[PDB]
């Protein structure tokens, strides 16, 4: 019946088709038949047995020993690719993107500073004067210096801080007036049973700056609300912005602050 | 179709036929095949394209056939980012880097809008100064309360800002009060009035304010001290004017800038 | 120069000058190949669409081949011309957030910026007899008064200043109260200040503003006692008992700030 594979070769009839065949073929210029990845290129004269590559590399796959579903798959090789562009218009294309890094980088770090409380620069300042003439009637004594009761309230206060655990160094310092004897400041926050931070100061009968310092330590970046108590040392009446009988300090209206200012704290030891 | 032999084309001697079927293949030549050497016999190849390759052909075109390759546009591109994007950034960066970094720190260093930058100022007074000017109802509104002690100026580096101003002053007078007042330069009258005491005896007396600022520019601010109504007050001396513990202390004034925030 | 078949070692094979099948009108010009179609193979031109590398050397009638690859600029000229914008922003994005992320680190290391301020905060809680007397003798040396504190604070910023805060709650028979404090490694106080007792406790203090000297840790300390004569508790009454019968505060703070020049 069927001759074989390689060997014979002739001219045969594929249905209605009249094809030469053979084992392999070797026309023109070609010294010798068909080897590994060659192919029949004609040029203008005799053709040649070109072998196809990658340029630059590319992806060429060729299955060779098989003879049903054979192929040269061709592609791009990727990691040879960009490092090319980049190789040859690499100069242009970062003046291109700088031209936008200009703004693109600078709003950025900007918009960071004034969001980011972990950063942690950027700390609240807040003053708050104090003008009033105030009688304060209430007195500290050793029952309700513990309590909410000590003394006369002379303000209250909110601050926030822009920056997480961070402390307000707090100054409160009141012109206050008395008949000889002590003058006791009382820092309370909201929330607290009794004052955060008590502090001392002298009238001898005329005006003098009565003050408490301190360190305050913040929670979260909530919004906090301090309360200024201030009265006598277990006797007294102590006018606030005024002479010992309420009258103004050299007939004018004066004035007192309580200052916070937010700081981050390094560790003692 | 038809015919299959050999013939003379000009000067070459041809071969032709309707196709053709060499080594492994086991029928002729079928749609996009090509023949392809190996090892051994050729085989027929089909040429494709990979990653998405453009590889067009014209087969409907018997003369001026032809196949094409290009490219994939936004297959490649798509996977030029599938794989590598850390490399540019390690690689050309620094050149940039460094003009971008050195620039915006300086920017930082100089920008009075951005809320850092806030400057500091302290002014120590060591001289001993006796302060006969007196501090009246009179003249409390006007500039000519106290003894001048001090003068001092100081320049915002930030736009909205606040000068937290400590007046600290070392201060005796016989048993009665102190008055400490700061004046702005151009000012008819002080804008910032503070009280003290000393027994006879050396004293902290101590004004404390905070300023609005006016600008990037620099103020000149005058802290004078006196008598509060009556009487002599010594600055940085005792009660008759000879040194305290017989060494000469200082007193300061600063000015610290704060930038107030909004709720 | 001849037609036919013929013998190569063990194959059978055919060799013409030139050959043509198929729909082909003519046999293989320059840069053709045969390329079978779904009827009978065509002649083809292998082409490059977009641009691409394509190299034969038919010149060399020896390894003669066709090479293809990457034409560079038409390329990515063409990435750009389908999306010539997505990328520019995605890229920006990432070096953008390098670049922020290099700098925030430089901010918070650089101690030559301006930038980083530390602060210290050390409480006394403590009731303590000062017998140390500080006389015009013990002033310049290190032995005046009572020490009521050491305290150890480390600069973060170079070219910088502690703005010292000390204010304690002291008490002492009628007369002056004393404030002093001194560098380690220094003969004498390097900052002097006053406060007033009439019997009953109150506030005295000491500010003032010390120059930094490098990035390392310093130390200092605060000594308290009578002027001259007395006895000063500091955190107490007179007689030594807790003030309205609680335990009570003095406090000393440290807070960095970088000093303009003073006019």
């Amino acid at each position: 019946g069927p001759l074989g594979s390689m060997g014979n070769s002739g001219f045969y009839l594929y249905n209605t088709e009249n094809c030469v065949f053979a084992d392999n073929i070797k026309v023109g210029q070609m010294t010798e038949p068909l080897k590994d990845q060659q192919i029949i290129l004609g040029t203008k004269s005799t053709p040649v047995a070109a072998k196809m590559t990658a340029s630059d590399g590319i992806s060429l796959t060729v299955s060779n020993n098989s003879s049903t579903n054979a192929s040269i798959t061709i592609g791009l090789d990727a990691e040879k690719a960009y490092q090319l562009i980049l190789e040859k218009l690499g100069n242009q294309i970062l003046d291109g993107i700088a031209d936008t890094i200009v703004d693109s980088t600078v709003q950025d770090i900007l918009d960071k500073i004034t969001t980011d409380p972990s950063l942690g620069l950027l700390k609240a300042f807040n003053n708050f004067p104090i003008t009033n003439k105030i009688q304060c009637n209430g007195l500290f004594t050793p029952s309700n210096i513990e309590t909410l009761l000590g003394g006369t309230e002379i303000g209250k206060f909110t601050v926030t801080p822009k920056s997480s655990g961070s402390m307000f160094l707090v100054s409160a310092d009141i012109i206050a007036s008395r008949m000889e004897g002590g003058v006791v400041l009382a820092l309370v926050r909201e929330g607290d049973s009794k004052p955060c931070a008590i502090s001392y100061g002298y009238s001898s009968g005329v005006p003098n700056l009565c003050s408490l310092r301190t360190s305050i330590t913040n929670t979260g970046l909530t919004p906090t609300t301090y309360s200024l108590r201030v009265g006598g040392l277990e006797s007294g009446v102590v006018w606030v912005n005024a002479l010992s009988n309420g009258n103004d300090i050299l007939g004018i209206t004066n004035t007192s602050n309580v200052s916070f200012l937010e700081v981050i704290p390094q560790t003692n030891a």
